[PDB]
């Protein structure tokens, strides 16, 4: 059931912005690790004395890495004379963010029809304003409201990347590509799911995306065409294995973004290319499941991909779940940084053709039960 | 003239420690970029709740990358119960360091016979104590005194990497190597060279290493066998091209480490391997000199390396200078991070054989005049 109750017109995910202490080093590690191209910059070379910002791109996926310069570089400026290309940026907010959380996502940015309307309707419906709408170079409008923890939902709208960014020179832009094409979903961990759901659903009009005892309870908010998907988790206390959600909240100093799920047009090529570079600057993957997993996946997805492909899934350590309209392939990286907080998910969806509809396959919650069962089978 | 006046027995450079906000991402960028192996760790996986520390190695070169966890992880601990493997570490000092300077070197660590004596004699001779000597696991003694800015000279001594670090598992350690073998010199920028020289020379007994109007004035302190080399720069104000030293001090918020010079056993292989990876996660190099440089280098170093090698120097953009005992090959990277502060120098020294004596060739100051002259020649 999709009551299509969006309070403003939303399009798709536009970019994800990381706040860090050195944008250069994070951007180059991510670029090599995920096979994303260096496509735009805003920094000293472009006259920005406030923040260094570098954009990586793969397909429609846009990763933005920003860090503050010394405030002394811009001490004579005021907000009307700023040289920041992103007007919401704040030295104190960014330093406080990185030192409280470590490396992580500051903004989940969705493109909308009208960022001023989106901000107005949002706050009129309970959103906590973060940065009021500002029109950049008569071309682009940008506005921010609080999402959870210190993460903001960022609205961007185009009358026709951002003003004041520069296209990178082709000799500095190497066309890496491991198959990743767009952001599928972005997931937050909070201490209490109920109030978090109520707040966000309340100011966007996003509806609960339907689904179908380890870790969490979760629920997925979705826009009208279910292309913008925002799952949210809370811990399940009092178990025997400590919830990784509660571990997240302890090491992250509170609520925040847990994982980004990136869609690949060919998860086999992606995971081969990423695994090649794991121990030479790229990303580590979570430990593979026992072969009993792949010894049971013929009995569940054997109509969807051949035994040659299921064997190919066994080498790369890929998980496979299934809804009632589609099948989901997925795997999880180790944490992107020092703390056991944010990680990335690689996914590919098969089914639900009309274009592919959003969320085809679900999000893999079944893989929890399948994993534990596959563990016990292997053990004995 | 070498009066060999060291006030305590010094051996060689032991490691360089970077303070950052995320150790993981800097370490992986440096590892791929410079061809250094991941060899030791101290972090949550090893029971350290205070700081994450990862060591990269290439030959005798040891790069340490450290960042703080949330203080909340270790709030119950006191200095006697600490789980930090490096006792000098301090959350507040490290956060304040990264937010004031951005990415940079916190410690230049030299190995000594007796770190307690080294610290005692040092402070008795004007050194500002930074961290008193502490004996780690009855095996290693560690002590710190201020060097310049927020950089400390770190003494380490072994009765027989550090206690509480772990050897990395071979499946996580990929044996990268681009030829780099040891740290040659570490260079500081200060606002006033005179007082800086007087202070450091005063508490170490290091002597002025002999040399032989753009940029700087500099002077090199050296230990008895001139293997530990600490050059220091100050700006030359009132020119026409702004001193890069003064630019350093403005963007770094004061004095600090300017460049690390890394010796390669084969600078041609090193620079080929590093240049291959420049735009896929590695390091950028400063713009090459005009071919007029290489058109004049036959007339100055033509007795040292063939015209085939001088042509090989032209492709890689390598500089060549010459003292009266040796010849120096060198090239400079772009800044390692967001700010125009720290950069790395790759060098190889030929001559002064007895083993090779320290500083063989000098440090390339002549390449300043040669560069400007080679510019003007090309232009007309
Ligand atoms: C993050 C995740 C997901 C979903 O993506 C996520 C949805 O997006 C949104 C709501 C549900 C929520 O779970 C699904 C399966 C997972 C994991 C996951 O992190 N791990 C690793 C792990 C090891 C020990 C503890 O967790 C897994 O094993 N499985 C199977
Ligand atoms: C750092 C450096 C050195 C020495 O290593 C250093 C010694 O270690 C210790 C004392 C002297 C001191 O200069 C030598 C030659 C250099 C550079 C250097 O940074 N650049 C780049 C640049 C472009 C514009 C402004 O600077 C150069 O061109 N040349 C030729
Ligand atoms: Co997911
Ligand atoms: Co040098």
């Amino acid at each position: 059931k999709n009551p299509k109750s969006d309070k403003f017109k939303v399009k798709r995910f536009h970019h994800i912005e990381f706040w860090c202490g050195d944008a250069t080093n994070v951007a180059r590690r991510f670029s090599w690790g995920l096979g994303m191209r260096f496509s735009a910059k805003s920094d000293l070379s472009t006259g920005n004395m406030v923040h260094a910002s570098y954009l990586l791109t793969s397909g429609d996926l846009r990763f933005l890495f920003t860090a503050p310069y010394s405030p002394s570089l811009s001490a004579g400026e005021i907000k009307p004379t700023t040289t920041a290309s992103i007007p919401s940026f704040d030295h104190g907010s960014c330093r406080s963010f990185f030192s409280s959380h470590g490396l992580g996502v500051r903004a989940v940015a969705i493109e909308v029809e009208d960022a001023e309307s989106a901000f107005s309707i949002s706050v009129a419906n309970g959103a906590i304003p973060s940065s009021p709408p500002i029109v950049l170079n008569e071309a682009v409008t940008i506005a921010e409201v609080k999402l959870y923890g210190d993460v903001v939902l960022r609205y961007v709208s185009y009358k026709a990347f951002l003003p004041g960014f520069e296209r990178v020179e082709d000799a500095s832009s190497f066309p890496l590509d491991y198959g990743i094409r767009r952001l599928d979903h972005a997931v937050g961990n909070v201490p209490e799911l109920g109030p978090a759901l109520t707040y966000v659903a309340g100011f966007t009009g996003f509806h609960q995306f339907a689904e179908f005892e380890s870790g969490l309870n979760s629920a997925v908010l979705a826009s009208n065409d279910e292309m913008v998907l925002l799952p949210i988790n809370e811990p399940v206390h009092g178990t025997k294995r400590k919830s990784q959600i509660q571990t997240y909240l302890e090491h992250n100093e509170g609520a925040g973004l847990q994982h980004l799920a990136l869609m690949s047009e060919d998860i086999f090529r992606t995971l081969r290319e990423m695994r090649k570079r794991s121990s030479i600057g790229g990303f580590d993957f979570m430990p593979s499941p026992p072969p009993t997993y792949y010894q049971n996946l013929k009995k569940r997805v054997g109509d969807v991909l051949s035994d040659d492909q299921i064997k190919e899934c066994e080498e790369l350590g890929i998980l496979v779940d299934r809804d009632d309209q589609g099948t989901l392939l997925q795997i999880f990286t180790k944490p992107l940084g020092d703390r056991p907080t944010i990680f990335i998910e690689i996914i590919q969806r098969v089914g639900c053709m009309m274009y592919q509809s959003g969320g085809c396959g679900g999000f893999g919650k079944g893989n929890f039960s399948e994993l534990f069962i596959s563990i016990e089978e292997y053990e004995k």
